[PDB]
């Protein structure tokens, strides 16, 4: 499984607009076409007061780019919600957020960061937590692409 | 452009059976699909006693995996051949050989492998060589899809 997780973190604060900077999973199939089950564009995270998580994201299906609203639920655990496991690896709150999902075993993790920018530290926070994760696909948007709908 | 080159490249100790382990792109649309235009799995180099390069490749198009073979005409350059430009990075003869192929700019390089293994060093020298370089995709493959007609 993913071996690290974000200690103490502030559901709240990862409010609000984020960029799906890059994106790698476990087996090709599972990000290689726009319609691919785990290419989903992050767009905006809506933390409930309950501490739950609603995420506006982009999904290409049936032959154009759709907006979809899904419900994370929270756990036991803090850095763990559910949909399919999604766990944080890590943030700043400010600049970058790394994390997972996982079902049953398919993995897809992403490099989301705040701004349509290329941020190569981040990039490199990704690189290294991938190092541990059996990943045999990864992807990453210029920023042209993080303005376009779906990153066309 | 890509600024790294195997230095005394000895062109008739590349002959024989390789494995595509890793490809990557600077342009997703370059591997994504099985059809893509640089997703080519090589399969055996015949180099010619004229110094040429003969590649025997394994294709996906039109809906099944054909073999294709190809000539690279060396050049001035010893670790540079023309079919599109093919340069080698780098190669122990025994185990990995680094190579990108480059038009016009669409860049795609592969880690050729001596046997159907995961090669972790030879991945390491890939990467080492990949940063430098502006890549948007990367893939790479476990052995039973190194041992099976385009990697599927
Ligand atoms: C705390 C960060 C939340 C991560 C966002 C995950 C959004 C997608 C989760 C499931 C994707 C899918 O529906 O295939
Ligand atoms: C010295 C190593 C030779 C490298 C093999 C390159 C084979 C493919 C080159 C062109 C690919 C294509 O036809 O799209
Ligand atoms: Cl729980
Ligand atoms: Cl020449």
């Amino acid at each position: 499984s993913v071996t690290q997780t974000m200690k103490g973190l502030d559901i709240q604060k990862v409010a609000g607009t984020w960029y799906s900077l890059a994106m790698a999973a476990s087996d090709i199939s599972l990000l290689d076409a726009q319609s691919a089950p785990y290419r989903v564009y992050v767009e905006e995270l809506k933390p409930t007061p309950e501490g739950d998580l609603e995420i506006l994201l982009q999904k290409w299906e049936n032959g154009e780019c759709a907006q979809k609203k899904i419900i994370a639920e929270k756990t036991k655990i803090p850095a763990v919600f559910k949909i399919n496991k999604v766990l944080v690896l890590d943030t700043d709150y400010k600049k970058y957020l790394l994390f997972c999902m996982e079902n049953s075993q398919s993995l897809a993790c992403q490099c989301l960061v705040r701004t349509p920018e290329v941020d190569d530290e981040a990039l490199e926070k990704f690189d290294k937590a991938l190092k541990a994760l059996p990943m045999h696909i990864r992807l990453s948007f210029n920023p042209t692409q993080l303005e376009e709908q779906c990153h066309i």
